[PDB]
């Protein structure tokens, strides 16, 4: 089998009448009811970089294998690349057992890194709390950074801060204040001290930072993306929506299809997230990387914020960043680690995506399964109805035939308590437009395109299959194929069991545009 | 000073009541969410509690695991001169309580070989022994170890867990015995001298109050507390005999459940019929059940509490960062937003504002994050759930109050005014968790005080004597509640607020609304 | 009632906030009667307006306002002739009472009961905004 691949379900529960009483229904000690729907983005690394180690990971519920270009080069990625496509396609001889596995190309960005420091680029110095530390950006200090200089390669950084601005380095472990503005340099006071090393992390709290939006390192990061066939790209430090258009025509004709998910980094992206969602396939909203740039008690708010629009617009957002970090050296989460996940499954994120625990980890395969778990643990406590009565009121009217079949779907999911809600579909669309009015029921989406069964991970509650048979020649029975393919992964997965309802998704003529075709399903 | 900016239409639907949060905007919105901050080393003195109380404490926590009788008694007495600093001008005047939090039943290992301090590793692997033989109390090392509970071989069985420093160090057991375990260490670790120790999911058959906490009880009536939070609640029977040792000297007195286990949560109903509210340790949850689960728990017990209509407390784990530092993580500002979303009425904080570096600016930061938190509850359907859940009833107050707060959501109150001497009308209006703050008037100062642990809630203690006439003792502390409210800046000239009182001095129920401008 | 309460523009007037109040207390105390104490009449027909199910007793002194109250539905009025107490509470507390007889001879309801009491609080307040819910003696 695998340990993640065997959700069995027990639908047919009816659902509580108010969202409190709800709450009140949950008991810790019986088993959750329901498939685990927000996907499982893990970052492949060192520790997970194996042909081996993948295979497990996939077993245990991995979704999507994150890559990270801001370290390693194209060659070391290639075969990062071949050894996930290795693993993968292992299971590929039972179709039934055929998880499919996007690949996710996390660019660089632009960046404002320090000098080496003194002798020698791996040793550090203490900078302590109240000491003035100048900053410049003279080429001549960039490799003789000290507890008194330090260099950065930011050129403009004179004329995006002010006086009394703050710097926070090493992704927010030192934080300094501007005393004294300069031609060319600043005068510091550190507040919050630490060891600082080379060339780390610098953020600059609420500035317009005006680099390019895609480096020249990115533009060929991005052609390698395409050339090597990539699912989708988070893109970085997205502060506007001419960022987003700079990076889809950089990927260009070529890879026009290859989903762009921009990443909320900044104080400006967070100002800017209307022009940016719209421009963006998805967004992550990486939450250690604004908790530097942005205040702690206002953090939460823009998540939720963020989260809900894109739940309104119907696009993927992924909870990135500080899910599960004590499991870089634990076997085990802590507590307040598992109600951090909990919190961003249930203020509606699509995607979970683990950083240094999977990559570099000394636990990378348990790792993935406490997500599996607290993502399946969280999923009972999700009021699916009140998300769906809202999101169908909140959307506006049209007689549009595919939109009002897929609302009807989803209608029907909650009154036949349905298993499941099977859509055949080419481009992922039919399906995408199910799984935007959040039902309960599992959405298995049917597809000959193997690049959409991995881009349909992104999306909530979509369980993308790859189904490989050839094309009948009767329209008719090419449907009942692929129909009755998805009632057997169904059965083996759990989702359902002979003699419940599941709703089917399809179209009527082979060349009519729309999937508009809905029908009530006994399972055979 | 908790300006409001009431008249703010309220969303349509809770999905986009979230898309409309913006970050840069400033909170629209009292803060409604009581603080109760953990006395201690770093904020006994008179000096720094004037400061915390200015800041927005309303609970004083007292810890009684550690310090003596004498030294708890002058530390209350600190508590109350700061208080009482502010009292020459009523209108000024926050009450603020005192919680007395017990030591508990516990289980605690003995005194490691040379020495009260001095440690032992326990490696992963090694076999260590456990027993309940006196001659080794003083005489633990790395391959004995003694400790208290007599009964431990009775409520373990083979393979059983027991967490030990608070699950720092873990055990896993082989063989039981007459008066001994033989037990495999799991997770390694420095054992001290007497540490807490934890046994998951076992019937923990230990007094509900152990003999120390008899007399502290006792010393807490004496003192006049306010509260009590009963520690290591297992069950109903715990807490009447909590109960029970208050007596009819300290029948006033509040009991506060702690559920710290997991028996405490399979029994959460009998507890929360018994208590007069809840506390959710949460901390001491994610030693005895499984991390994936706390939250579920946290949910669940919050929401049992809201329907119930009984104070919830969000304790443990809040802002533990600033011991040390200024200011709190990104995640732990999160984790206090998310119990006051979740529906809390208080959050406490321990080691923070006890012996921390940073003892005001605890309280400060808290106050911010519960302030900015407000703005992302949607109160509307709270109150509509909570209206159809309540059982139809033809109460005089209760049919008031219910009318109370839907009238303040159609005049877009400042405010709900109620006139209380018992605290019970406020209570029963905060039970349907309007938007608008509840200025609570009254002359008793222990319904002022026992007032913070209900959300929304705003005690103030009305100090003038009672009138002749009874229309104008009313008029005299509405408009009192009047002059506060503008202070404070719930409302302003020409604004609405609800009033809620008496009719006959003599009438047993609080069954007169009316909806007034203010002068 | 609900469609009426839907439909109606949203005002922080002290009477018209009240008056819903009172129908929707009728309601949920599953009351005999909504009292109202009224010179003009305009307090009663406000609370009619929303159009409760218990029979609205208006107590009033003007005969006039008595008269002219049987065009809106559910009103029953009544003439109060007793002179106007000094005390401004026993004179409400009057003229509740006498509705409260009147509604027990009617068979409106009955001793044990609940009803919703519609008053003034200063005499010289324009507005009628004071609602209680009354056991009935």
């Amino acid at each position: 089998a695998g340990t993640a691949f065997i959700q069995t379900q027990q639908l047919h529960a009816a659902m509580a009448d108010t969202f409190l009483e709800h709450m009140c229904r949950l008991d810790i000690d019986s088993p959750p009811i329901t498939a685990r729907n927000t996907g499982i983005i893990c970052t492949i690394g060192p520790a997970s970089r194996s042909v081996e180690t993948l295979k497990e990971m996939i077993k245990s519920g991995m979704n999507v294998a994150r890559l990270n270009f801001s370290h390693g080069t194209h060659e070391y990625h290639a075969e990062t690349i071949k050894n996930v496509r290795t693993a993968t396609e292992s299971f590929a001889s039972d179709p039934i057992l055929y998880r499919p596995v996007a690949v996710a190309l996390d660019t660089k960005g632009p960046e404002i890194r320090t000098g080496l420091i003194k002798g020698s680029g791996t040793a550090e110095v203490e900078l302590k709390k109240g000491a003035t530390l100048k900053i410049t950006l003279d080429n001549a200090y960039m490799e003789k950074c000290d507890e008194n200089i330090l260099w950065l390669d930011y050129k403009n950084i004179c004329k995006v801060v002010e006086v009394g601005s703050k710097i926070y380095v090493d992704d927010g472990l030192i934080s300094l204040q501007v005393k004294q503005k300069g031609a060319d340099f600043l005068v510091t006071e550190v507040e919050n001290g630490g060891s600082l090393g080379s060339k780390k992390g610098v953020n600059l709290p609420g500035a317009a930072v005006d680099l390019p939006a895609v480096s020249e390192k990115d533009i060929q990061d991005l052609k390698f993306g395409v050339e090597q066939d990539v699912d989708m790209v988070f893109a970085s430090f997205i502060r506007k929506a001419s960022d987003v258009h700079e990076v889809r025509k950089v990927l260009g004709e070529k890879g026009k299809n290859i989903k762009i998910i921009s990443k909320i980094e900044n104080h400006e992206g967070v100002r800017r997230f209307d022009e940016i969602l719209e421009a963006s396939d998805g967004i992550m909203v990486a939450r250690g990387d604004l908790g530097i740039e942005i205040p702690a008690e206002k953090v939460f708010l823009a998540q939720k914020m963020m989260i809900g629009r894109c739940n309104r617009a119907g696009k993927p957002v992924i909870c990135a960043t500080q899910m599960l970090e004590s499991m870089i050296k634990k076997p085990r989460p802590t507590r307040a680690e598992g109600s951090d996940v909990a919190n961003a499954v249930l203020d509606g994120a699509d995607c979970i995506m683990l950083s240094g625990e999977t990559a570099k980890g000394d636990y990378p395969l348990e790792a993935v399964r406490m997500q599996h778990l607290i993502a399946r643990e969280a999923e009972a406590a999700i009021y699916h109805l009140q998300l769906f009565e809202e999101l169908r009121r909140l959307a506006p009217i049209t007689s549009d035939p595919t939109e009002a079949t897929a609302v009807g779907a989803v209608e029907a999911s909650f009154k036949c308590c349905s298993g499941a809600i099977i859509v055949l579909t080419k481009s992922g669309r039919s399906a995408h437009q199910v799984a935007r009015y959040r039902p309960r029921a599992p959405i298995i989406a049917v597809t000959r395109n193997p690049q959409t069964a991995r881009q349909a991970h992104l999306y909530r509650g979509i369980f993308p299959v790859l189904c490989k048979d050839p094309v009948q020649e009767a329209w008719a029975e090419d449907v009942d194929l692929r129909v009755n393919f998805a009632m057997n992964v169904g059965k083996a997965r759990g989702f359902f069991k002979k003699g419940d309802v599941v709703i089917v998704l399809t179209g009527w003529r082979p060349g009519s545009g729309f999937t508009n075709t809905m029908r009530v399903v006994p399972v055979p």
